[PDB]
Formats: structure tokens, C-alpha cells, sequence
């Protein structure tokens, strides 16, 4: 192999990434999108404020473009994502009981039919739990409907898209603890009660030196309950500017993460959130950390690059 898409071709897994469709104008971007990665998932083109700008009133061009770049490209691709409580619009924030609990099954419905036969597999809900365990406790969804909006959701969607892969995503869950827990405890009774529900979302947005040592068995505890398991939003972030022992010990960090993928038969692959640390969401959110992607800000490959490679099998 000489490419990562290779090197996970080879392994028979995914390698994917989060695009943003209007980068693919950049034609260094589109260079590496094309070239490295088997997979694509929307980073932000298909969020329900990206494609429901106001009460059942769709906007799919962004999203559109994203499903059309996968199918051009001949990448799987995956769906990001159908219920979150993050960047939700006023107009969805401003409903109650009933008319909310149906702007949500709406929201499910009309984006999962729209992109039926296309996006192979959807993250349905996206970070129920809180870190400590239990439900988040800042989510109009967990608010407003209560414990039973999850099971609503996947429904929804099996619903609409008989086939699709239908996943549920969060964060903080890479190890063994009161969060991923939790979130254990709803996949078996999901899985008991014969609720629509095929994956687990891991997104591993870690920092550098710090990958849980348990990240493998917690995979396999997660198979082992009848569902796929996969690495969703992978990154690695640092105090910036990036140096030699920084890079080294964040290459060794995405080795440990894709092998501890390799090692479940049901891990399906890794996606990284983003190609390069030159547009990457970390810098906005965390002051001074960063550098966290395969490649840096001028389109370099970094030691991350080899090491995903190697972990692959290649
Ligand atoms: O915040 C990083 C990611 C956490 N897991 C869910 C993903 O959707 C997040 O992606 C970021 O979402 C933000 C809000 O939509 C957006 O501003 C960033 O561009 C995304 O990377």
C-alpha cells in the first residue's frame, strides 16, 4: 500500500473522512479526499440545521453534493447525523410535547427518505449520555420528550430507510466507564427488545497521550451484543505548535486506535473528522490545541500518516 485507502482496502475495512463540500474546490483537498479514504460522512451538510432550516422546509443542496461526491468517487457513505441536541434551530427550540415530539420524527423521516439507497448507514441519535453517566442534561430532545426519544428516533428511521445501518454515535465512551455503560445498557435492551438499532458509534476525539488502554475490549463487549462497532470522528489533538515528540507520540495514539479497531471482527473501520489541521474544528473550540489530523495546515502528511498505514496491516 501506498495510500491509506489502500492500506484499509487491503484490511477490508473502511478508512473515511468528514468532508465539507465546499472545500472541493480546493483541488489539494480533493486531491487527498479522492485518494486516501474509502468513505466519506458530512461534517456538517446534513445536521438538521443544514437541511431543515425552517419547519418542514428542507435544504439538500449541501447535503446533495456530499452524497454526490461519495457516489462519483465510488466511497461508501455515511449519514451525520439525524437527532442531536447541538445547533439546533430556534424554530425546533421553540416547540413543546407533541408538536415537538413531531418536528423530530418529521426531521427523521424526510432526511432518511431523501438519502434512501444512499447514505449506507446513519448516525439516528448522537450524544445522549453524559460524561459521569445517564442522560445529557442540557438536550431540548432528553428535555422535552424524555427517555423515550431515542427509541422514537430509530424507529423513525427504520420506518423510512428499511435498510440503512442505523447507529447510535457518542463521544467520552472509548473506555470502559459510567458513560459508556450507559450507553451499553440501552444497545442490550435495544437489541433484547428487537428495537431497530445495527451500530455503535465511537468518535474518539482524543488528546494526544491519552488513548484508552480498555478501547479494545470495549469494542468487543459492544460486538459482542449482535451490533457493528465503528470509529466515527477520529482525531488526536495537542498543545500547538506541533514538535517531533508531539507528532511521534500522536502517530503511536492513531496506531493504537485503528489497531484496536483491527482486532474486532465487527469494528467496520475508522474515519478521521477532517484531512487536514487546516481547517479542523479543534482550534475554535479548544485555545491553543490543535495539529490534530494526518495532515497539517500546508497538506504535509505527518508520522500519523505511517502509522495509520502500518496499523492497517500494510
Ligand atoms: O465538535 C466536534 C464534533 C463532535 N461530534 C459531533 C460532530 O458533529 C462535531 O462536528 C462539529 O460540529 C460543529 C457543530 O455542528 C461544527 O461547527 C464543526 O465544524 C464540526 O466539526
Amino acid at each position: 500500500a501506498t495510500t491509506l485507502k489502500e492500506a484499509a482496502d487491503g484490511a477490508g475495512r473502511d478508512f473515511g473522512f468528514a468532508l465539507d463540500p465546499n472545500r472541493l474546490s480546493e483541488a489539494q483537498y480533493k486531491a487527498i479526499a479522492d485518494s486516501e479514504f474509502n468513505l466519506v460522512v458530512a461534517e456538517n451538510a446534513m445536521k438538521w440545521d443544514a437541511t431543515e432550516p425552517s419547519q418542514n422546509s428542507f435544504s439538500f443542496g449541501a447535503g446533495d453534493r456530499v452524497a454526490s461526491y461519495a457516489a462519483d468517487t465510488g466511497k461508501e457513505l455515511y449519514g451525520h447525523t439525524l437527532v442531536w441536541h447541538s445547533q439546533l434551530p430556534d424554530w425546533a427550540k421553540n416547540l413543546n410535547g407533541s408538536a415537538f415530539e413531531s418536528a423530530m420524527v418529521n426531521h427523521v423521516t424526510k432526511v432518511a427518505d431523501h438519502f434512501e439507497g444512499k447514505v449506507a448507514s446513519w448516525d439516528v441519535v448522537n450524544e445522549a449520555f453524559a460524561d459521569g453517566g445517564g442522560r445529557r442534561q442540557d438536550s431540548a430532545f432528553q428535555q422535552k420528550l424524555g427517555n423515550g426519544y431515542i427509541e422514537t428516533a430509530f424507529r423513525a428511521a427504520r420506518a423510512a430507510d428499511p435498510t440503512a445501518k442505523l447507529c447510535i454515535n457518542d463521544y467520552n465512551v472509548e473506555g470502559i466507564n459510567a458513560k459508556s455503560n450507559s450507553l451499553y445498557d440501552l444497545v442490550k435492551d435495544f437489541k433484547a427488545r428487537g428495537v431497530p438499532l445495527d451500530c455503535v458509534g465511537f468518535q474518539s476525539h482524543l488528546i494526544v497521550g491519552q488513548v484508552p488502554g480498555d478501547f479494545r475490549q470495549n469494542l468487543q463487549r459492544f460486538a459482542d451484543l449482535g451490533v457493528d462497532v465503528r470509529i466515527t470522528e477520529l482525531d488526536i489533538r495537542m498543545r500547538t505548535p506541533s514538535d517531533a515528540t508531539k507528532l511521534a507520540t500522536q502517530a503511536a495514539d492513531y496506531k493504537k486506535v485503528v489497531q484496536a479497531c483491527m482486532q474486532v471482527t465487527r469494528c467496520q473501520g475508522v474515519t478521521v473528522w477532517g484531512i487536514t489541521d487546516k481547517y479542523s474544528w479543534v482550534p475554535d473550540v479548544f485555545p491553543g490545541e490543535g495539529a490534530a489530523l494526518v495532515w497539517d495546515a500546508s497538506y504535509a502528511k505527518k508520522p500519523a500518516y505511517a502509522a495509520v498505514m502500518e496499523a492497517f496491516g500494510a
